[PDB]
């Protein structure tokens, strides 16, 4: 899907919403 948009539109998300919420507790032991 959004092969257009799907890419893109999918590099400032992750890089905060897969690694904040991890990092959160990675730095939290
Ligand atoms: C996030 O779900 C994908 C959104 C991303 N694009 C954007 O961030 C901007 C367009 C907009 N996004 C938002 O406003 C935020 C949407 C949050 C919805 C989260 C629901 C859970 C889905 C999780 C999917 C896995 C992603 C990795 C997270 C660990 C939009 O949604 O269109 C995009 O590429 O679509």
């Amino acid at each position: 899907h959004a092969q257009g948009t799907f890419t893109s539109d999918y590099s400032k998300k992750l890089d905060a919403r897969r690694a904040q919420d991890f990092v959160q507790w990675l730095m939290n032991t």
